[PDB]
């Protein structure tokens, strides 16, 4: 059980514990399951939309999904199901999914010796990247039905850690 | 997994299953119970990767106490150690060493993928279940040939009817 | 060279010649260049918008955009550059690219004993993967400027063999 | 064109050139098509069926079948179709293929520093792996009709020698 | 929690528990954390300096750095992260990684039907291989700073049945 | 034959022709048989020393000893063998290999759509990749290494532009 053992981290420092569940390249709907403490495949996706980046959670935060806090977490190359990492956040992602805030974290590994720690801010990264992303999560439910997410904004690492910081608060509620 | 999972809704044909081995590995692992681990038991050989990917379903047993088995198919292998609710469309009627070995027929309950294509064993090409057959027919062959047999395929009802034996030599231990 | 060495084929019976170009699931866009006779990258695509199907051209055809009829070509596991196969002509997309018409032939392999031969019709693939390859087809130009490119329609594979019969007169007249 | 400017090689030494069909791990039948020049795909095969091994043909050779001859190319990670190499012979795999002879040479890339040239003969390989490789000859059209493929013997460098000696002499003639 | 249902396994014989952290070929640094009882994603490695062999640890061992007892597992294809084995020793790497000796026992499974269980001593192996290991960990840690890791000789299995029992007498008497 | 459909391109410019051998990633040595006008696997490397990059060359171009002068093309995915493509100069590996200069041109395909040509310069591409880039060409004979392997200095596009001006007088000698 992630969310008793692991805690958010160092919000403040913008070092974040994450818990991957997706890699990117997958069209496999992984989703931590609180209650079971398991990984559960909550569907296949379709196959043109694949993740663009891994997806993941920070442990003891919640959204206004009623789930954890979601992490976009950025790398060369895909990281499994299940793996946790200390990760550096470097924006956010303001998004509306079927009328609720799922913001998502923007986050590469804090100790990335491939790139050599590349991507310390939003706009480190190609601004192609961010469309690709941006057009993912605009579409990634047209086949079902169009028009019900939007991707609103892209924040800083200031704006991510408020977005954080009210995560936790939520959790601490709960 | 055996104790926060149950075997779902059966009587829906939706059940839990637990995956083990992605499909077309050669690594043929296995969910240790007693010790609550997925456990490597052996690699075999290349030639015999799974044709599909392989689970079972929490909370039930086998005659000779094994777990029940989970053919479980989809486009992209999945990992080891996802769970999932999966739509019941058949049943592999399997023997291994005289036991009777039976594999419940499966696809994700939500495939947006291929928008829940299959719902019967007849909606999957028949060739794809004669390399199935073909290679539990055959999986063993490099160490002794002739000690699995696949009996015949049934369709989703008869799969339940499994099912339900199984959660009652369970329930029954 | 394709096109000295190969014809369309049995346009009337359904089976014809296809020169893979890109292998499904690749975001490099490759494309025989007939006049060097080779295959050029022209380009690296968007990763969100990699190739649906494997993508080829028939010899010996002549579509509006100058070069050979495309081919959609469906698979399990993708095709390598540069291999050709006899396909079975299931279906056509009729489609629109920046202006011009630039209809699409789907296809499956002839003799493929991986499935049995389960695909002869457009009906006989799962609607969803149609509509996949219809999304990706609308959409994979939007990154540069979105609007440019229209799936107009689908047709089956006698409508297909019209196009490839359209397609084999400008060829013999160019 | 291959077959044009491409000899067999150095036979008398084991070391010949070969031509790369299919990669290791494709059920994709891809076949070199001498009228043309040009690689095919004849088919697809089972899924199940995946060539065990590297698969390719010896230019200016021709077996029975009216093809250049075989080649069963042995290496950690798959070739693409299409790449020529210098090979060492380490064998022959006797074979019927629906009635005629097919036999496959067994090469291994004349230079290999990843393993340090360690293949030489049939018996530096796992015995296990030969055992796959005539498994899958014995049983890859099992799916249209069984019992039509049969692995007649294995045999070393010097028998493989002759094989493409023979070989030789067809395609001149 | 490995350490608690794990034992060392059949030391006097050979046949041990092994619970594999990095699949062969990945460069991303994965650790079993013993506080959490989960695994994490250290730091993402230079992908030039990808594992050669998949990595490991044998439960309730103790070696020098603090860290269970490393573990060498050779495979054909690589081992996901996470699933234990029972694993025949078959040799040694001594080896000091920043003046802390940091010995890896060398190991395949057990039970292998795909080469009929080839590997019994290192000298089974491709030289070519061990040289591989060997320059692998005398150079993955060189785009930080050089000259601090070290292959210091390579033993048999009565070797490293020795470093074994080491070890897991440094583990009774934590 | 890429020599004789093909040439350089526009030096000048920076966009030169660039004719892939060897994707990222690969242990396999292939290089294009100008003799033969056909790709050869010369040898297997070993796999801790797969190329780092796509490894190609340009047409119509000697280095001093005969050699076609190589290419470092870095793309996000591997590129198959065989496909030529238009490429931007970005920088030059001045190297030397066996007592010769054996320089290698730095390129990116010229248009990149997936990462929207973010690299035109050395400077944009993580400097942990040339790192590791350097370390691969002055490693990779270490297991049996019979002359110099070195990285002299990496140099930007106008001195890469004068290597390739160079080399296309060199051939054109010939
Ligand atoms: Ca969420
Ligand atoms: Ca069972
Ligand atoms: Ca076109
Ligand atoms: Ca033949
Ligand atoms: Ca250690
Ligand atoms: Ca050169
Ligand atoms: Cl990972
Ligand atoms: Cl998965
Ligand atoms: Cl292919
Ligand atoms: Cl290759
Ligand atoms: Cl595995
Ligand atoms: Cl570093
Ligand atoms: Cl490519």
């Amino acid at each position: 059980d992630f969310n008793q053992i692991l805690t958010p981290g160092d919000v403040d420092g913008g070092i974040i514990n994450v818990v991957n569940e997706i890699p990117a390249g997958s069209n496999h709907k992984i989703e931590w399951n609180r209650k079971l403490a398991a990984f559960q495949l909550d569907r296949i996706e379709p196959a043109i939309f694949a993740k663009p980046t891994n997806y993941g959670f920070i442990p003891q935060t919640l959204d206004e999904d009623g789930d954890e806090l979601d992490v976009l977490l950025v790398t060369e190359q895909p990281l499994a199901t299940g793996v946790f990492l200390e990760a550096r956040v470097i924006g956010v992602m303001k998004f509306v999914d079927d009328g609720e805030v799922d913001d998502k974290i923007v986050c590469v590994p804090a100790d990335d010796r491939n790139n050599g720690n590349a991507y310390k801010t939003l706009s480190d990264l190609p601004q192609q990247l961010i469309k690709q992303i941006e057009f993912h999560f605009n579409h990634y439910k047209d086949l079902k039905k169009a028009g019900t997410t939007k991707v609103e904004s892209w924040g800083g690492a200031e704006e991510a850690k408020k977005v954080i910081k009210e995560s936790i608060e939520r959790w601490n509620k709960q």
